[PDB]
This record gives structure tokens, sequence and C-alpha cells, in this order.
């Protein structure tokens, strides 16, 4: 079966830029353009509560 729902791959570029920058998917939304500010935040937020 397809993996889909968020790849480990993008769940490491979330990792990376937020431990530099924090909470600002302004910034890494517009890396991930397909991921919006919104879709981001709230998966981080509830599936990867990992603020470290």
């Amino acid at each position: 079966v397809k993996k889909t729902s968020w790849t480990e791959e993008e769940d490491r570029i979330i990792y990376q830029a937020h431990k530099r920058l924090g909470n600002r998917w302004a910034e890494i939304a517009k890396l991930l353009p397909g991921r919006t500010d919104n879709a981001i935040k709230n998966h981080w937020n509830s599936t990867m509560r990992r603020k470290v």
C-alpha cells in the first residue's frame, strides 16, 4: 500500500527547519508550497509534538 500521509523525508525537512527557526511555518511553508502553514502547523502540533 502507498505510504502517503506525510513522508519520512518531509518530517525530516520540517524537523530540521523547525529546530533552527521554530514555529515559523511562514518560512517552512515556502520550502514546501504544497504544505500550507495551517497544514504543517496542525500536523506538527498533533502528530509530531516534539518541540525540541
